[PDB]
Formats: structure tokens, C-alpha cells, sequence
């Protein structure tokens, strides 16, 4: 067992501490977020304003002028880490009634699961996989057919192992947009 | 208003970030010490990891001559030794070389989180620091450059943040060392080791 072997093993210990730390983060921030979320819902167009105020190259860049008409009715956004593996992120979008989305799809939920295999096998690592989230577009308002922001909901990451815009966006929502929504909104004044 | 309620809540988030960082420190302190003991057995680990780290955050500030000094960097440590876990101490240790006198082989730079500075242009300046004295051997002082306007990496040690600028690249570098290079060092090293 070389020093090179020791280092790789110790790195596995760091991964476990990372998971322990996220567990603690989950306990800490869940009540704060729930409490924040029910105040934010009373602030008209809080989320499209915060998204617009967020760095455009992180999100705004992917949003059509038409995508923006849908997102104008985004009334709620939430991020969860609901699984025993705290690295899985669940992102929720809720829209008020509008001209584009059938009312079944006014609530859209997407789950990104940490993958052992994908993480194990540039090399800026891709770690996340997801299931296609179905959207019922109103006839005939389907922006999924430049590309629409809403195509992000079909991404799976199971086709290759490149770290793509969709996965990076998922992390931005979870680790930046969501914690900082209030700062971004206030920046907008 | 319901926007002044958001305010009160936002202060709770701020208390929680700090609580969370405090837990992080107790959690990782011994892991870093264990890791550091093994890394010291691995020659050139730090210059190899510095080199493999993203160039746009680090090696861009490193002239070839700087790099030559860094070939002799035998240890790098980051501490959060104070009450406020946002205070960072960054420690460089060098083996003997042509550039540093023996009492500058150990270089220590502390950054304090200043809430007054942080209260006052998107990732605004939050840290303050003291100049770290470096004793250079005769005619080896890399910070002494008039022409050749690009500052040696080593001018970073004199940054204080006590008088403010628009951006503070130096602070950005400090955070990168603390929050990216040091935690991801083994990952970076491994990328190089396995660029086969």
C-alpha cells in the first residue's frame, strides 16, 4: 500500500465527511427555507425578478422571450435534498394558471440523483443523473418543439459523462439561485 | 410589507451559514491533518496540484520564475483557527532554495472576515490581511520589478484589503486557495498523475 494508495483512501474519507456535512446542512436549512418560502409566495413575481437579477450566463442565457412568458407566472421555486444520500437534489417549479401549461403541469418536479458509477467512471466531473419529467403543454403552445429553457426537464445525463449545461444549471439552482434568491431580488431593487 | 419579514429570516440564514461552517471545520480539521501527513511524503505534490488546478484562477498569476520557486514548496495548509470560521490562515512551507532566506521558508498569511467591510461589486470585498514579510536573497527579489509590469505571484503576500479597490483579485485568489485548491488538491494531483 503506497502513499498514492493512502491518498485515494483518505479521499474516500473526505467524501463521507462531505455527506455528513450535507446531512447537517439539510437539518439546518429546511425549516429556514420553508419559512422563507411562505413569505416569498406573497411577493408578486419574486422568482422571475430574481432569475433576471441572477448572473445571466448561469440561467437567463437559456430563456427564450417566449420561455420568459411562461416563467413570468413562476410563483414558487424550491430545492430539496429528500433522500438518504443528501447529494440527490430535487428541484420544484410551481406556476400559476397560464396560457402555456395544462394545469396538471403547473407543478413540475425534477430529481437529480448522485451516481456512484458516473462519478467513479478537462475532467470536470459529471455526478448527476435524472429522469425525464413530463410536461403537458397546451395545444398548441409546446415550446419544446433557438432551444427552449423547458427542454432541461427531459435531460437525463445517461447518454454520456460530459458535465453539460443542464447539470451545471441544476447545481446553480441548488447551490446559488436558491440560497441567494433574496439577495438577487434585492439587487433588482 | 412582508419584505421586512424576509429581512428577519435572511438574518437567520446568515447565522446558519456560520453554524454550518463551524461544523465543517471540526469535521475536516483532523482529515486535513491526516491528509497533510501523507502529502508530505509525495515529492512535488503541491507544485503539481497548483499546475493542474484551473489556470484562470491560479497559474495565470505564476510567472515561470515564480513556478521555479514553487517547485520547492513542500507544504501548503489552510486553517480556520479563530472564533469566526470565515477567518482563514494560509500556510506555505518551502525547502531551501535560491530565492528565500531560511527564515522566509515558512510563510503565513491570515485573512480576517470584516463584517463592516462586507456590509457596505457582486462578490464584494470581505477580507482584510496583514503584509507578510519576505526576506529574499540578494538579487533574487521577485517583487522588485518596475519594467516587466506583471506582478510576481509573491506580491500577493503584501495584500491587506485595508484600502479598497473595485475588485480585489488577491482576495479572490485567497478564497480560491482556501475553498478550491486546498480541498480539491488530491483531485487535481490525481488528474495529472493519471494524464497517461
Amino acid at each position: 500500500t503506497t502513499s498514492l494508495d493512502e491518498v485515494a483512501d483518505i479521499e474516500l474519507e473526505f467524501e463521507k465527511a462531505d455527506v455528513e456535512l450535507l446531512k447537517h446542512q439539510v437539518e439546518l436549512f429546511n425549516p429556514l427555507y420553508e419559512k422563507r418560502a411562505n413569505v416569498l409566495r406573497k411577493i408578486p413575481k419574486f422568482w422571475p425578478i430574481a432569475i433576471e437579477a441572477a448572473p445571466s450566463d448561469e440561467l437567463s442565457v437559456y430563456i427564450s422571450p417566449e420561455d420568459a412568458n411562461v416563467l413570468e407566472h413562476l410563483i414558487d421555486l424550491r430545492v430539496y435534498r429528500p433522500n438518504e444520500d443528501p447529494r440527490d437534489i430535487k428541484i420544484v417549479f410551481e406556476f400559476e394558471a397560464n396560457e402555456y401549461l395544462e394545469s396538471n403541469s403547473l407543478y413540475l418536479e425534477k430529481l437529480f440523483r448522485y451516481s456512484s458509477q458516473k462519478a467513479e467512471a478537462n475532467k470536470e466531473p459529471s455526478q448527476l443523473i435524472s429522469e425525464k419529467v413530463n410536461i403537458e403543454w397546451k395545444k398548441n403552445k409546446d415550446l419544446t418543439r433557438a432551444p427552449s429553457f423547458f427542454t432541461w426537464f427531459s435531460w437525463t445525463g445517461k447518454e454520456n459523462d460530459i458535465f453539460e449545461d443542464e447539470e451545471e444549471l441544476a447545481i446553480f439552482i441548488a447551490e446559488d439561485l436558491y440560497p441567494n434568491a433574496v439577495k438577487y431580488f434585492t439587487d433588482a431593487l
